[PDB]
């Protein structure tokens, strides 16, 4: 029970910087361009190693040179890729991620190659007692919901000591991803799909959408500037200011930051009022900087 | 890198970049996430393109320019060796990006948004230019970028040919396709000066005839000059004074023209290359250019 354990996508970025984001059908000069190691569960594997957590990933990645940046990216940080689901198609996932530098907006542009997602079979060949947490990033629901039973059977088993604790994110307003809300500890709610929703706040959100959760689980929606909320069983709503830099100018991964973050905090004992405040300092710290380096 | 027989080559220095093509149904809004439709990694750059070209028409031809050592750099080379081009000459950079450059295409439109590579990675200078042995090249093409050094290169090429009979001579091209002032001084040197329509546009053309009658005077006594001009087929200007002309061929459909004015310029070197005349050069040039603009890429220009 040591591990924080992260079920999602590994994708190349191909990130060009800008100064100004570009019109349909100009040509711009970007300032400069980097490959950083994407995806929402392996930027938060990233962000929970700069922590200081032993972590892991499980996901799909195909035999390759893109590979081969991604697992020597993952080695350099720490990250475990032992529970990798290597795939005999040959093709890894790709974006072109464009950042703006005078405001930190990121515009992706994802290359999904339509190579196998983890299945509840590759699941089930994990061995679970060196995870203390386990968090899924919303993908194909159906099989997650598989995955997230087998760790309900796992914990009825334990004692409350060694119960393995879960979050899920809902961050696409995609319908069959909506019924990943009624499992977890915790659930991660995007501003994008609350407003798909019809929600104008993190509150309305919260308020609107608790009804869906398990019963004392607590769901999360951060809402950028206007920093965090959280809603446990108690009722009561809990929130954190963000902590924007003065000068913002790069946000591609401070969603995934922010639920590292979270997920850290919570891990280590803290209230989720300290885990919302930890979040919002964390993921704002990382949007004055480019990529992960720095925020520790 | 192996014996490379003496006046074999065709040397091309130029650049190299990686573009990354993503075909989208919608233009994406600013810090929002859009699926593609297709995404494709292919080699570029004016130079890089007519290395493909020449190795395709069977012409052991080699390429120089800048490279930084990385993964983007790995698949330029892996794809240049797919094509056949010797890399020996490539100038290995200790600071700088390799060339990357992002395209956007719509779907629903047919445009095209660039997010063009940094200017980080030195180019090619005289110094590196001048520490290459050039009596494996019969002909050297150089792709107009930082003129002040590309004229020394050009200078070193001069002296060498001074001391050279007739037949063991390199002959020089060089092209003009920016409209950078800086550029108009390269004019004057090669054999051979491809000048591009935009840049003749940009200088009040009208024409491909215009543009070689107004710009012959530019260039070196007894050089040719050439001018591509898309559906109007291409023209040539030499020492006689004699305007030269060649109908476009155009495929039955077209499906592709990046690279198009790349293919000619090869096309035109080679026929040269192989001892024929500026007129049959012109047509073979529109010949090649405009199959391969029925084609997707270079695989079948033959
Ligand atoms: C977990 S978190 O930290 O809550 C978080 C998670 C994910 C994404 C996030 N984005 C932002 C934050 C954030 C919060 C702190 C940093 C910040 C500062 C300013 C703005 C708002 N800016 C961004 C360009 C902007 O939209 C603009 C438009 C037009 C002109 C100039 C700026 C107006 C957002 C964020
Ligand atoms: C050396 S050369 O062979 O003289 C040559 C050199 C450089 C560039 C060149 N372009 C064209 C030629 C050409 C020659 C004939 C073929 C052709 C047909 C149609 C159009 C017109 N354009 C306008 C959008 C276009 O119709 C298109 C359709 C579908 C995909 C991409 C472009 C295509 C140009 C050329």
């Amino acid at each position: 029970g040591s591990q924080i354990l992260c079920v999602g996508l590994v994708v190349l970025d191909v990130i060009s910087l800008v100064d100004k984001y570009p019109k349909e059908d100009s040509e711009i000069r970007c300032l400069s361009q980097r490959w950083q190691r994407g995806g929402n569960a392996s930027n938060s594997c990233t962000v929970l190693s700069l922590l200081g957590a032993p972590c892991a990933f499980m996901g799909s990645m195909a035999p390759g040179h893109v590979a081969d940046f991604l697992v020597a990216d993952f080695r350099r940080r720490g990250v475990d890729v032992s529970q990798v689901a290597w795939q005999s198609k040959g093709d890894t996932p790709s974006s072109c991620c464009i950042i703006n530098n005078s405001n930190g907006n990121r515009t992706i542009v994802l290359h999904d190659t339509s190579l196998p997602d983890v299945s509840a079979t590759d699941f089930e060949k994990v061995d679970l007692t060196q995870f203390k947490w386990i968090h899924i990033e919303g993908r194909n629901a159906s099989e997650q919901v598989k995955m997230l039973q087998r760790i309900d059977a796992h914990n009825t088993r334990q004692p409350p000591e060694q119960k393995i604790r879960v979050s899920v994110e809902v961050e696409k307003p995609r319908e069959e991803l909506f019924q990943l809300f009624g499992y977890g500890d915790v659930v991660f709610v995007s501003k994008d799909v609350a407003k798909h929703l019809g929600f104008q706040s993190a509150e309305e959100a919260l308020r609107g959408l608790y009804g869906r959760v398990r019963k004392g689980a607590v769901l999360v929606c951060a809402w950028a500037e206007e920093g965090a909320d959280a809603l446990g069983p108690d009722g009561k709503l809990l929130h954190s200011d963000a902590f924007p830099p003065p000068r913002v100018v790069d946000t591609l991964g401070a969603g995934d930051t922010f639920n590292a973050s979270v997920i850290f905090s919570l891990s280590q004992g803290r209230s989720v009022q300290e885990a919302l405040r930890f979040g919002c300092q964390v993921a704002g710290k990382k949007c004055g900087l480019q990529g992960f380096d720095g925020i520790v």
